[PDB]
């Protein structure tokens, strides 16, 4: 048990690297690897990485979980902000096993969106132990070399003494690199749900049968273990907000528009989703070559000046 | 971790109705639970519960485990076993999440064999952490007023160092009943799988979302809590022959189409193994179609069989 998740990974990724119980070579992968590993998290709202040698990106983080409640699978949206998840795309413009949007959504198991199937089982049965979210699929293992089979299994909600708890299930992770971006989506959507149902936030519980460092990595590892808190999301259906952050992401994304530190204080937002407009607008200037504004970065929250001025040290720090 | 399920299970048991984080009433059922608990069994074909207490029934064991490998979800089959378990059949015909055996050999979501793509994934890549048998399905929630949704989400099978390991992942766990038979099936199809496989069995792990006992069975679990002969191998190799011969079996003897005397039984075409979960059968046919019973076919069965049959029909086998 943790207090956040920062602990949690660091304690994980030097149990992995110091006693593995496991050396081997999945699809020719080398890795050391331990089996059926996970945690639990007190406070899931602090879900960064803020070790500076680990460079976590804010920005990825919240394009991967907007993303998600996007329901798309479309390559080009999220490899804009990570170019190498392309390598997991057969068809050059979706995504499979990666693309957890329809899976919640609209799983390709009848079509249904299980988002809304939770909210309403817990809703009409506030005790129950039946809100899971499907992700894998039964048919990913059909067919040889599918580059891209899902390692989430199910996400569960509860609510218990008023607050919603979260616990992810994951045949696979990866400790290094996956786990903070799932951690991150993950908790995302449990306090993303809990405002949605006007509820606190528990406990979240991460499980994995196969949590692992690749020997690639290792040198990156090696400098991590060598080596202010997250805000919360608004009360209430977050929705709205999220559709309007969504026309934001993709103006921005393809440099159809640009936001000035005014126009950005200036948005119809809430302050909390205000930031992440102003992340992908920070994100803009870096990938299409424009001035970094200087006012933009002083207003944003400490966490996320933080992850930009070492992701990004030329442009913000 | 523990050596045996035995000890998992007293222990786990003794958390929940002692310690439970949360009571509450999930779908109007009042309990103890504690939310994200499991175990890791080093050795988990010992898979029993004998404590007498308990009158754990070795016979629904092999009966729900073989349910499972068949492929069915006939309420016939399951409720001669378990009469109880039609409070879960909303037709009277079959079961919905409770039937494991279409979701691991006919999953509604495309109809897919997962044991078959498993072995083929674990054939070709050993190392595999793809090999999974997805149980639930996400139109269960969609059912209006549903009776009987899975709560076992999925089955994992890795091999390490030679040995088959599996993970049996569940959204809920009934603690007291449950736990018994689905680490019973669960640890069941690890070791089939792995014979299969030629390999060994590694560690078994059990995770589960929400763990609980019902007060309905307070009075039950403590009389456990306030209370050994070896559980035997599976053949080495392939199986499924002998599973097809002993479903055979099972059907005519549930059905009373057929009976078999201890000699008969010890004459069966079958490894000692089968032989005796045939024999297990035929004794359970002699309780409910009230035949007389056979002491001689209880005393040629291993000691785990004998007590669980002497303690569950004492009148019979006591
Ligand atoms: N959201 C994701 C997607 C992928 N992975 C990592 C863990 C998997 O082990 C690996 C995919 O390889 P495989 O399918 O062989 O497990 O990618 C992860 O940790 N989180
Ligand atoms: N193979 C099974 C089938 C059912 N249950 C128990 C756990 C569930 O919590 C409960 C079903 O109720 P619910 O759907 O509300 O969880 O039955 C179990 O432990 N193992």
């Amino acid at each position: 048990t943790f207090g956040t998740f920062q602990d949690a990974y660091l304690s994980q990724l030097r149990d992995i690297y110091h006693s593995p119980e496991f050396r081997n070579a999945p699809r020719g992968q080398a890795s050391r690897e331990r089996i059926g590993a996970g945690f639990r998290l007190l406070d899931p709202v602090q879900r960064h990485i803020s070790v500076p040698a680990r460079r976590a990106n804010v920005v990825f983080n919240f394009a991967e979980a907007l993303w998600y409640l996007s329901g798309s699978d479309r390559l080009d949206f999220i490899q804009y902000y990570a170019p190498g998840i392309a390598a997991y795309s057969a068809d050059g413009r979706t995504l499979r096993g990666t693309a957890y949007g329809p899976r919640i959504f609209r799983h390709p198991a009848g079509g249904v969106n299980q988002w809304e199937n939770v909210v309403k089982t817990l809703t009409d049965d506030p005790d129950s132990k039946r809100a899971v979210i499907q992700i894998f699929d039964p048919r990913e293992l059909a067919v040889a070399d599918n580059i891209d089979v899902a390692c989430t299994l199910a996400l569960q909600f509860l609510i218990r003494d008023g607050l919603l708890c979260g616990i992810g299930y994951m045949r696979a992770n990866d400790a290094f690199r996956g786990a903070v971006s799932d951690v991150f989506s993950f908790t995302f959507l449990q306090e993303f749900t809990a405002r949605y149902l006007g509820l606190g936030i528990g406990t979240y519980h991460h499980v994995v049968g196969s949590v692992h460092i690749y020997d690639s990595d290792a040198r990156w590892a090696e400098r991590v273990l060598d080596a202010p808190g997250f805000p919360a999301m608004p009360d209430g259906d977050n929705w709205p907000h999220v559709r309007r952050v969504l026309e934001w992401e993709e103006r921005l994304r393809t440099n159809a528009a640009r936001l000035s530190a005014d126009a950005l204080d200036a948005l119809d937002l809430p302050a909390y989703w205000k930031h992440v407009v102003a992340l992908f607008e920070a994100h803009r200037q870096v990938r299409h070559e424009d001035t970094p504004d200087r006012a933009l970065l002083a207003a944003l929250p400490e966490v996320y000046r933080q992850s930009l001025a070492v992701k990004w040290p030329g442009h913000f720090g």
